[PDB]
DNA sequence: AGCGTGGGCAC
DNA sequence: TGTGCCCACGC
């Protein structure tokens, strides 16, 4: 409730003062992280980190039933209650 | 399946 | 003033 996003469509609000000026990116469109491998630009660093791992091939996250791999941890949730029939 | 991408948040 | 997870949607 603090902190408040300006623009006339959006009547959103953020506690952290970061994450008001992160959404304010979707307004004017900013995305300061580039991927070296395709080039292409993301608007959040962390997002940036998980679409890298398309090109590597990198999956850090076992599934305990099967230890099927996945590149996100919300990928591997995703799978993991397939095991519950 | 693969994976973009915003919000809540702890640090 | 960022960094980086978990979460959730969406397609
Ligand atoms: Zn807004
Ligand atoms: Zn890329
Ligand atoms: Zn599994």
């Amino acid at each position: 409730r603090p902190y408040a996003c300006p623009v006339e469509s959006c009547d959103r609000r953020f506690s952290q003062s970061g994450s008001l000026t992160r959404h304010i990116r979707i307004h004017t469109g900013q995305k300061p992280f580039q991927c070296r491998i395709c080039m292409r630009n993301f608007s959040r660093s962390d997002h940036l980190t998980t679409h890298i791992r398309t090109h590597t091939g990198e999956k850090p996250f076992a599934c305990d039933i099967c230890g099927r791999k996945f590149a996100r941890s919300d990928e591997r949730k995703r799978h993991t209650k397939i095991h519950l029939r």
